[PDB]
C-alpha cells in the first residue's frame, strides 16, 4: 500500500564490496580497486563519513583489486583479500595484524569461525585454505578440482564444508586432512553454503536452480527445492523455519521448510539478480537488480504463492551502471551499495 523511494545519505568513491561491522553501526569497511581497502566510520550530527584507516596490498614483486572483505564475528578483526591472493589481517582500528599468503588466485570467500581462531579461505581456482589466523600459518590446503563454486562455511567450532567435484559438499574436521563426510545431491557449482548455528541445518544453493537442507553430516539432503529456472545467485536463513533465495531469473522466493513448500515470491521479470542480503533482524530482505535497481522487501508478516511484500527502492535515472554488491548495517537502518565503476552510495532505510 506504499512503497518507500529510498535516499543516499552519504556518497562513496568507486568501491568493489563492503561489509558493515558486525556489532558497530557506524562503521563500514570496503575494497577499492588500486589494491586497497578502507574503514569509514558514519555518523550523523546531516551525515558525516571519516575515514578511520587505509588497509593498503602491496603490489606484487611479479590490476589487484581487493576482491574480499570478512570482519569476525566479535566485530574486532577484519580480513581482506586481493586479486593475487594475498590476505592480510587488520584491527576494527586499522593496525595490521598478520600477513597470510598462500593463495595465487583472487580470493572469492572467506568464513571465520565461532571463537575468532581460524578461518578458511577459497579462490578463485578453488584453493581452499584453513589458517590459524592468529599465527597465521596454513593448517589445510585442499584442491578438490571449472569452478566448482564460490562459497564455504563452518558447521561447528571445528567443522567446516567446501564445495567439491560434481557438485558435492565435503565435510572436514580441523584436524583431519580426509574429509568426515559428503553431501551429495547438487548438480551443478555451489553458490551458497549458510549454517544455521540453532537449528544446526546446512543451507546450499547451486548453479542448479536448487536449494538444499542438509541435516546428516553425510549422505542425502532434508529438503531440495526447486522453483528457480537460472542460477541462485544469494540465498540466506530467515529464521530458524525458513529461507530465502534470488536468482539470475529475477525472483526472490521464501521457502517453508515446515511445509517442504513455495511460501511466497516475486520477480521483475526479465531483469536478472546480482545479489541478496538478509537483514541482521531477519525481517528485511534486500536485492541489487542487473538494471541498478535496489529492491527491499519485508518479511515481517510473513515471519509474524503469496507475493513478497516490496518494502523501498533505490534507483535513478541519472545512470545506468550495474550493481555487484550491496550490504546492511547492524542496525538495519544503513545499506552500502557498490556500482561496478561509479561512486559507491550509502543509503538510508527508514524503519
Amino acid at each position: 500500500g506504499f512503497v518507500k523511494i529510498l535516499k543516499e545519505i552519504v556518497k562513496l568513491d568507486n568501491i568493489v564490496s563492503s561489509t558493515w561491522n558486525p556489532l558497530d553501526e557506524s562503521i563500514l569497511a570496503y575494497g577499492e580497486k588500486n589494491s586497497v581497502a578502507r574503514l569509514a566510520r558514519i555518523v550523523e550530527t546531516y551525515w558525516k563519513l571519516t575515514i578511520i584507516a587505509e588497509l593498503r596490498h602491496p603490489f606484487a614483486l611479479s590490476t589487484n583489486q581487493v576482491t574480499c572483505l570478512a570482519w569476525s564475528h566479535d566485530g574486532n578483526s577484519i580480513v581482506t583479500g586481493v586479486e593475487n591472493g594475498e590476505l592480510r589481517l587488520w584491527n576494527k582500528t586499522g593496525a595490521l595484524l598478520n600477513v597470510l599468503n598462500f593463495h595465487r588466485a583472487p580470493i572469492v570467500s572467506v568464513k571465520w569461525n565461532k571463537d575468532g581462531t581460524h578461518i578458511i579461505s577459497m579462490d578463485v581456482e578453488n584453493v581452499t585454505i584453513l589458517w590459524n589466523v592468529i599465527s597465521g600459518t596454513v593448517m589445510q590446503h585442499f584442491e578438490l578440482k571449472g569452478s566448482l563454486g564460490v562459497d564455504v562455511e563452518w558447521v561447528d567450532d571445528d567443522k567446516f564444508v567446501i564445495p567439491g567435484p560434481k557438485g558435492a559438499i565435503f565435510v572436514y574436521q580441523i584436524t583431519e586432512k580426509t574429509p568426515t563426510g559428503k553431501l551429495i545431491g547438487h548438480h551443478g557449482p555451489i553458490s551458497v553454503l549458510e549454517f544455521n548455528d540453532t537449528n544446526k541445518l546446512l543451507l546450499s544453493a547451486s548453479d542448479d536452480g536448487t536449494l538444499r537442507i542438509w541435516h546428516g553430516g553425510n549422505g542425502n539432503s532434508q529438503n531440495c527445492f526447486y522453483g528457480h529456472s537460472q542460477s541462485i545467485v544469494s540465498a540466506s536463513w530467515v529464521g530458524d523455519d525458513k529461507v530465502i533465495s534470488c536468482s539470475m531469473d529475477g525472483s526472490v522466493r521464501l521457502w517453508s521448510l515446515k511445509q517442504n513448500t513455495l511460501l511466497a515470491l516475486s520477480i521483475v521479470d526479465g531483469v536478472p539478480i546480482f545479489a541478496g542480503r538478509i537483514s541482521q533482524d531477519g525481517q528485511k530482505y534486500a536485492v541489487a537488480f542487473m538494471d541498478g535497481q535496489v529492491n527491499v522487501y519485508d518479511l515481517k508478516k510473513l515471519n509474524s504463492p503469496l507475493p513478497i511484500p516490496l518494502y523501498a527502492s533505490y534507483q535513478s535515472s541519472q545512470d545506468n551502471d550495474y550493481i555487484f554488491d550491496l550490504s546492511w548495517n547492524c542496525a538495519g537502518n544503513k545499506i552500502s551499495v557498490a556500482y561496478s565503476l561509479q561512486e559507491g552510495s550509502v543509503v538510508a532505510i527508514p524503519g
